[PDB]
């Protein structure tokens, strides 16, 4: 099965959008577009988020199946990142690989562990450009 | 092999932190994946702003100078999963639900600023119906 960011490239080449192989630099139309995009969808999930404590504040016991809207609105605020990620030329899961590694990594203290890197995304991206 | 829904399981577990299947959250619960949300989403704002700045003032960009941007929204990602994990949501599952409505929107037009709309006909995600059939397996 393809990973989400695979499937970002997807929908990119099915539509005609930009989706180069490798890291690119933008032109500002790109980064207003994607910045666009990212906030309509933080905006909605702020929204369902609200709508939910809004219930619970009136007594509501809330079911698996009133979670949909928000886990609906979660995925979509996955798709403009993973999308602004792909047009950029950056491989998603590589630089989430790194990011995991730093977060996985600093879990080791109680509260840094003795040995920690942070994350190195400037040497992801490097090693993107090579092939 | 793990993709980063799974990631953020083990992490999760690493830190002591997950339900198995779609669970309603207490209220400082949501609250707090807002708070992570809105941290993760302003960072990556400012580094949308940072590199349209350069841009506007002569900068030519290298693929280096994308590494702040990258790195935040691998970091929104990072607390996206995050919060589908603590609602014990596939994430997976959920979005190639929401892949396949965005798929079906190939023969639409344009807008202005280059956002893809819809083709008339379009018929939206049914996340609904994966979150009911999550529930239940
Ligand atoms: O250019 C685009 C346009 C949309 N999308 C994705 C993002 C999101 O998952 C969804 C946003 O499209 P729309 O703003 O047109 N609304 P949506 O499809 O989410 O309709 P609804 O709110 O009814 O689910 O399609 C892109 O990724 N790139
Ligand atoms: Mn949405
Ligand atoms: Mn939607
Ligand atoms: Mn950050």
């Amino acid at each position: 099965p393809p990973t989400n960011a695979e499937r970002l490239h997807e929908f990119h080449r099915a539509i005609g959008a930009a989706t180069p192989e490798r890291p690119t630099p933008p032109p500002p139309e790109l980064l207003r577009l994607r910045q666009t995009l990212l906030d309509a969808e933080s905006a909605e999930v702020r929204a369902e988020i609200d709508h939910l404590l809004a219930r619970q504040a009136a007594g509501e016991a809330l079911s698996a199946g009133d979670l949909a809207p928000l886990a609906h609105e979660l995925a979509d605020l996955l798709y403009v990142t993973y999308g602004a990620l792909d047009q950029l030329g950056i491989d998603a899961d590589a630089v989430f690989a790194e990011v995991h590694r730093a977060n996985l990594s600093k879990a080791s203290g109680p509260l840094k562990p003795e040995g920690w890197r942070p994350a190195d995304v400037r040497g992801v991206i490097e090693r993107l450009q090579h092939a």
